[PDB]
């Protein structure tokens, strides 16, 4: 073999994708004669029914050479004749995470920033990114899209157990409440083995809990193990792998959502069969093989866009075709084909696609392999062009050609400084205003203000990553605290929060977990929202905050954002007041306030926020039954929101108000010891009703 008329080494990249299916999805009752079950079958050498004969045998006998060459001297000259081999994992912890750096920036940022058919994003920058990252060592892929979209993204991960279990400490951004791992039944205490039915519907029941039962919008599955003194069977020996990595696609993926998966060698009619069905159930499939994968291996990557509705029959059939394969373990049956040969041959675009593919992919392969042999038998062989070819490739991906090493061992208060910009700091000392029958007008224009219950006193929190977690109470005098809290967040994180003690169950019974609860948000791992406006960075701390939380972990403290409540509606809160035997209370009755879920917490008081800037102001209009924002200075009326309207965090937290709610303070029905010179909840909502007009 001639592998020195091999095309130059390049960054560029080309892709060609399979012809977009026309064919109906196949549902429960076409399939149902679909499965083969046979002789188990550990002979690959025939296996021609998608390959030139020539080209299989020639690779299996290429990848034969090194049967008896020393391993380490092998790779020594693998790590030669590899143009792409100095790129590595640059700042990661992996080389696999620049396989992600490589085909997000070749598939036109699909996984970073997926949009659907007709070229409309899935996500809103200004919504929440939800995937999923299945068979990730070390989740280096997450480690890319996490770095990439910071707060911006949800990850849920499932792996196997053992020597090569995620490694969240390790992510160059991140946190255990960014990409959180579960690991089938038992939730954290599951093996993370994606081949058993129950960690299957465990994962999936998971993800689909935690992206409002829509599925996370994309996957990455990136299986493998060692195949050592077995390698030409490696495809048949992953085949079940294979098959569960489609399926969790087809278990957890949105409509529209998106899928990447590692293959191997698809010379069987198994895999083929696979991929086919992959084909029915996305809008558009491509075999790829980047440049980050090394050139003498048979690692590629299916990248499919585009999920359809209707693909439960499928979903079902494989999962069916799973437990089958778990049947057969150790006996001398297999499941040898998934969609007969005569339908996937009857497509016949499908067919010239596969086989084209499966015969390029063996010629480069080929002429990598005997590259390798040449340079173990010549040690003065070498690539000149690595490190160009290196440095233009993290130029085209964006990619900075800088390392890991910044531990960020940073202090608190020198990263609060940081982290604020030269903002002066006297901003995150103003205390709040009372509400009192004398500052009760302050709050007259209504729709500029939002209002929050309260349950504790509030305080600056700042994540410096993972447990490193400090709260600060606003004086210059006080030091920063370490947060005494199982819970973790990501670094470059700075907060406005409240550490709240929620009660589930009353009495004997009741239990009682502490909570970090958001009032707002300034920083988040690196990117500044604070000029955002107030439901904006509300929104986004929801995204964030629905990042940050742990059902895997149930050992864990939450975090949540508080319920904003627009002022003109605050009758909504009262309703959600109720009086309740707290233990220790000596069996008084005290108030309480339920959340979302059936957990409660006693209120301090209610904060109101104003969102709306320095004279400019939210109106009713009766006529075109909308509100609108009026500047009294210019006099001008819009419908739509102005930019300088805009109330950024310091005008929010300097302008806001604290209605106390102790003793004396009528907000429920049932404790009326209403105080004359304390404002009631009747009062309060009678100012508000008089300037609601």
């Amino acid at each position: 073999v001639d592998w020195r008329d091999e095309p130059e080494p390049s960054a560029c990249e080309q892709v060609s994708w399979f012809p977009e299916c026309t064919t109906e999805i196949p549902d429960t009752q076409e399939m149902s004669d679909w499965m083969v079950v046979g002789k188990r079958k550990m002979i690959i050498e025939d296996e021609t029914e998608f390959c030139g004969e020539e080209l299989l045998h020639s690779v299996l006998q290429c990848k034969s050479v090194f049967d008896v060459l020393d391993g380490e001297e092998m790779r020594r000259a693998r790590t030669r004749a590899n143009p792409y081999e100095m790129i590595r994992g640059v700042f990661f912890l992996n080389r696999a995470a620049m396989k992600m750096a490589n085909m997000d920036f070749v598939f036109d940022r699909m996984f970073t920033n997926p949009r659907d058919s007709y070229g409309k994003p899935l996500v809103k920058d200004r919504e929440l990114l939800y995937f999923a990252d299945v068979c990730a060592g070390p989740g280096g892929f997450s480690e890319y899209v996490l770095w990439r979209k910071k707060w911006h993204a949800k990850g849920f991960g499932m792996t196997l157990k053992g020597p090569n279990d995620f490694k969240l400490e390790d992510f160059y951004s991140a946190s255990s409440e960014l990409f959180e791992p579960y690991y089938g039944e038992g939730g954290i205490d599951g093996d993370g083995d994606i081949t058993r039915p129950e960690n299957i519907s465990a994962f999936r029941n998971f993800v689909l809990d935690n992206t409002d039962r829509k599925g996370v919008h994309f996957l990455m599955a990136d299986g493998g193990f060692s195949v050592e003194g077995q390698e030409n069977l490696q495809e048949i020996l992953s085949k079940q792998l294979l098959l569960c990595q489609f399926l969790m696609a087809l278990s957890i993926v949105r409509t529209g959502g998106h899928f990447i998966c590692k293959t191997f060698d698809l010379f069987t009619p198994f895999s083929v069969g696979l991929v086919y069905l992959l084909y029915c159930c996305f809008e558009r499939v491509c075999l790829f093989k980047p440049i980050t994968s090394r050139p003498a291996n048979s690692e590629r990557y299916v990248v499919c866009k585009g999920l359809k509705v209707g693909i439960d029959d499928v979903r079902d059939y494989l999962f069916a075709v799973n437990i089958k394969l778990n049947q057969l373990r150790n006996t001398d049956s297999d499941v040898n084909l998934v969609v007969p040969l005569e339908v996937i041959k009857g497509d016949h675009e499908f067919t010239d696609y596969m086989i084209r593919s499966n015969e390029s992919h063996c010629s480069l392969q080929i002429k990598a392999l005997a590259k390798i042999h040449a340079f173990v038998q010549d040690t003065t062989l070498s690539e000149p062009r690595q490190a160009e070819i290196r440095k233009e490739c993290l130029r085209l991906w964006g990619i900075p050609d800088q390392a890991r090493v910044a531990p960020s061992s940073s202090d608190p208060k020198s990263k609060f400084f940081e982290l604020i910009q030269g903002t002066e700091i006297d901003i995150f000392s103003y205390k709040p205003t009372l509400l009192t029958s004398k500052t009760l007008e302050k709050i007259r224009p209504v729709f500029d203000y939002r209002c929050m219950v309260s349950g504790s006193e509030q305080k600056f929190l700042i994540g410096l990553g993972k447990s490193q977690i400090y709260t600060w109470d606003g004086r210059q005098s006080d030091r920063w605290i370490k947060l005494d809290l199982k819970t973790e967040l990501p670094r470059d994180t700075l907060l406005s929060v409240e550490i709240v003690h929620e009660l589930k169950g009353e009495g004997k019974a009741q239990r009682k977990i502490s909570a970090i609860h958001i009032l707002d948000v300034l920083v988040l791992n690196g990117t500044d929202v604070r000029e955002q406006h107030f439901n904006q960075r509300i929104q986004l701390a929801e995204k964030f905050v629905k990042a940050v939380s742990k059902p895997s972990r149930p050992d864990m403290n939450p975090i949540r954002v508080k319920e904003v409540y627009r002022l003109e509606e605050m009758e909504k809160i009262f309703v959600r007041l109720e009086m309740k035997i707290i233990k220790g209370s000596s069996g008084t009755p005290k108030l309480s306030y339920t959340g979302r879920d059936d957990r409660h917490f006693v209120p301090m008081g209610l904060y109101i926020v104003r969102t709306v800037n320095e004279p400019w102001t939210m109106g009713f209009s009766k006529s075109f039954k909308k509100k609108f924002f009026y500047n009294k200075k210019t006099k001008d009326s819009t419908f739509d929101l102005p930019a300088d309207s805009i109330a950024p965090f310091h005008i929010c937290y300097y302008g806001r108000l604290f209605w106390e709610w102790g003793d004396g303070i009528r907000v429920h029905d049932s404790q009326k010891p209403q105080d004359q010179d304390k404002l009631s909840k009747e009062d309060v909502l009678s100012f508000i009703q008089m300037h609601r007009a």
